[PDB]
């Protein structure tokens, strides 16, 4: 009685398909390279030999492809067969790509929800997974029970591009954290095992992640008066990081953006302010 | 009976001096701009009118100045009066600066410990504060009871530059996290309050901070085989972050280093590997 049709059997699409199968859904699967379907067919999925077969397999279509060019190309042949269906697009893309694809899909008589998967494939089906959704509220509402098999759901509203905006912002936070981890580990690699260093680093990153909640407060209030850690002193520290990196033949490129934004803010009069003040200098 | 002599009454030196006073130490204080001493003198500190007075006030000298040029300049007049003293230098600097200053100080008959304060001034005296120390093991041992008034202590060994290496690496981790927070908040600023967004961001950064412990494992083992999140797919995601940033007139400079390192690794054959593989590409 419960059915879904999946497009994309990469790492993530495979994990989606596997989870629906585990929960005894009727699951159709489609992939450009159809041999990625075999492990799923053995577990009870039906192969969509063509994209149109996948469109006709269910009124709930879940797409998870590399990029939204692949999504458009895959659907293009079948756009006249989308009437009445719900498209859940989990492909990473920009807000604008989701808004334009939403317009196209809605013009063909279907409804569109975009989703940003904040999880790795192994996390699918666990309480640690979260998917951010936006687009059709009606379609999300009627599909929510099915989507909750994959992950916790947060619905962000009717703008089809809001899920990808929030996804890409969360990923940009991640990439900053990973940039810092790689820089830090590279600096100590010749001295300390990385596993030994992360016993220092992880608690420290936790403490600095806590310093962010109040930074968000300062940002929402426009109040950057230093609480003890001024930018002049921080620019010296950053230059010491740059210089120590060079001495060890480690690249300091990860921290040069921060130095440049901090220098701009200091030129503008923030040498005695906190780092939240940089929010006004990250434009352009 | 318990005494200390502090050099530097900036934000951090003031917090050190205040904490020792609270614990009923005899505390001498020195600062280039001596009017920063008044709040401390009112609480029972003695003013060092000259650097030599500060050197002669105690055999435990704690220095906390902007940079190690200020440290050298401050001590230079008094180098012949350091015999028998312990210098605890908490000034941020490079490993080499600490090694050279250590050599100079030891040549003048004193002992030298460098310290990296992993705390803000308000954290001094709390269990959340940590100071990383390296240099003379004997001097650290006999001063440890006094230093523990400020913060938890970790001693890293006899290399006078190890405390600053580990400090600067931890700070580089911090700056990566803060780079990601600023990028993320800048992207959503026009859509969402920052305080609302951090309710998503903080748990997410926690989950990604956990992903780092296994990354350290992969690094120490040289084994980068993907567990589900390949670099080819990540480079697409990063480009989507760059493009979404431009559309919103937000700078994407924070993530360009990561894109460049990831592109280099993919050229070298890691398109199907995990992000830990970048550790070999952050050189130069
Ligand atoms: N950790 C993860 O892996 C996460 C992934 N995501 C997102 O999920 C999506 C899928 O990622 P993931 O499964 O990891 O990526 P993969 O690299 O494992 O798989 C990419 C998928 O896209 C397909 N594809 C690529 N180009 C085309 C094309 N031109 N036409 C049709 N299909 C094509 C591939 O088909 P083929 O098999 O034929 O090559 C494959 O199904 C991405 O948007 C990613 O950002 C989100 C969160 C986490
Ligand atoms: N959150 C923080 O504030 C933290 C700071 N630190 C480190 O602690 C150190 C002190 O930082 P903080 O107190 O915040 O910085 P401040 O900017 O508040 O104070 C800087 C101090 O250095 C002195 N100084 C600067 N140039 C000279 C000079 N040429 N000769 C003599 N003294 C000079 C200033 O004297 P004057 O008052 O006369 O200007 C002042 O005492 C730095 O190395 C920093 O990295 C470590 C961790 C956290
Ligand atoms: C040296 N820079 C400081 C370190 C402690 C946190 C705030 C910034
Ligand atoms: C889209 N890139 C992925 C997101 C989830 C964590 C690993 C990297
Ligand atoms: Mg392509
Ligand atoms: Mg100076």
């Amino acid at each position: 009685m419960s059915s879904v049709s999946i497009f994309g059997l990469g790492a993530m699409g495979t994990a989606l398909a596997s989870r629906f199968l585990e929960e005894k859904y009727k699951v159709a699967v489609w992939n450009r390279s159809p041999e990625k379907a075999s492990p799923l067919l053995e577990k009870g999925a039906t192969l969509s030999h063509t994209a149109l077969d996948g469109i006709n397999a269910s009124d709930l279509i879940v797409i998870c492809l590399l990029d939204n060019a692949a999504v458009q190309a895959t659907l293009n042949s079948a756009l006249e067969h989308l009437r009445g269906k719900t498209i859940i697009n989990l492909t990473n893309g920009t807000p604008d790509q989701a808004r334009k694809l939403s317009d196209l899909i809605v013009s063909h008589g279907a409804q569109y929800v975009h989703g940003g998967i904040m999880a790795t494939p192994s996390m699918i089906g666990s309480p640690h997974a979260l998917v951010l959704y936006s687009g059709s509220p009606d379609a999300f509402k009627t599909a929510e029970a099915d989507l909750s098999v994959l992950a916790k759901c947060i619905f962000l509203g009717e703008d089809a591009g809001s899920a990808s905006l929030h996804d890409l912002a969360l990923l940009s936070g991640m990439y900053g954290l990973f940039s810092g981890f790689l820089h830090a580990t590279a600096l100590v690699r010749s001295s300390t095992p990385a596993v030994k260093f992360v016993d220092l680093l992880v608690p420290w990153l936790g403490a600095m992640t806590e310093y962010t909640k109040g930074m968000a407060k300062q940002i929402d209030e426009g109040n950057y008066a230093s609480e003890g850690s001024n930018l002049g002193m921080q620019l010296v520290a950053i230059q010491n990081i740059i210089d120590a990196s060079a001495a060890q033949q480690v690249s300091a490129d990860f921290i040069r953006p921060m130095k440049e934004f901090m220098e701009k803010a200091v030129v503008a009069g923030h040498g005695g302010d906190d780092i939240s003040s940089l929010i006004d200098f990250v434009k352009s």
